[PDB]
């Protein structure tokens, strides 16, 4: 608690971080993003997964997931978890140094205002989304203030986007949260 | 690093210590001063020149502190302000330093936040930012405050963030330009 900055990840993301994987088409890396967003989902986390790939082989670095209220920290957004994790096992706090292969972060969501800043300082050099933000604030989550034109503040720093990829599974898996988010027991939960 | 079930960023011994010491500082600017010092020390355990300290806004106890650790922890989100706010949130046991029944935090920070700390300002419940350094004094030893968005300052304090900047300014620009200039 006190000695490190220390966020516990749940076996499901300990074994995705632990398995070697390749997955070369862009619906296959947010196929397996989306998995681990319903897997986050029933162990207590947000609705928000996100895993680093090799943009040219699809070799999968570090997934990561939305932890805030399990281990009690407002910055453990799913962007923020994969990014750092990468981070750490390829031992570069910049995904962009000399020696390693272009990073891109694909991610369940369009990054909030916080997430954005861990994007463009992180080094990956390209980022794609699934679910839009209309879609996520739709659920009752704020993105936060973002500057006008992000996704254009991204592509001048040489960070390519794309969104909307398989945004309707990412959609569905939003709304299965949300309903059942709430106090009420509901055996279907 | 080391450890495969968790994200996990170690502290300087310095910090280990801040963050277990009992520390009451009252004035705004004897909590700004304890900060400096922070700087210094993360200066020589090969950190960047910022950090920031969580401390209860009226009191004056301090919660937790955080310095720049992104080189020496190899993780890019290891700023300041984000050391400082999860580990006040991990000593409280919450992630919303604003949930009910917790006293009002401060956020006092060496300099204004990059456009990452603004976002994660805003999520973590604290109801005050103080700032030493402005964002033109980073920029000026080559720090990217990133595209925050335009008047950052009013966007917090719409959120019920009160802001004040500037705060011991000189004294933490002499901290800037040393670390710029070694
Ligand atoms: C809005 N929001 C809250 N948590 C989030 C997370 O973990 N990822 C993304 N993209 N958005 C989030
Ligand atoms: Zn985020
Ligand atoms: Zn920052």
């Amino acid at each position: 608690m006190n000695d490190a900055l220390h966020i516990g990840l749940p076996p499901f993301l300990v074994q995705a971080n632990n398995e070697p994987r390749v997955l070369a088409a862009p619906e296959a890396r947010m196929g397996y993003v989306l998995e681990l967003v319903r897997a986050n989902i029933a162990a207590d986390g947000g609705p928000f997964a996100a895993a680093v790939f090799e943009r040219d082989s699809g070799l999968l670095i570090a997934a990561g997931t939305n932890r805030v209220v399990p281990g009690r920290c407002s910055a453990a957004h799913a962007e923020i978890l994969a990014l750092s994790l990468a981070q750490a096992k390829l031992d570069t706090h910049d995904l962009s140094a000399d020696g390693l292969p272009a990073c891109e972060l694909v991610t369940s969501a369009e990054p909030c205002v916080m997430c954005f800043g861990a994007v463009i300082w992180s080094g990956v050099r390209s980022l794609v989304c699934a679910a839009r933000s209309d879609d996520v604030e739709a659920i009752g989550f704020d993105e936060g203030p973002r500057p006008e034109n992000w996704m254009g503040g991204l592509e001048a720093r040489g960070i390519t986007v794309t969104t909307g990829l398989l945004r309707d599974a990412a959609c569905a898996l939003l709304r299965e949260y949300n309903a059942c988010n709430g106090v009420i027991y509901n055996a279907r939960c």
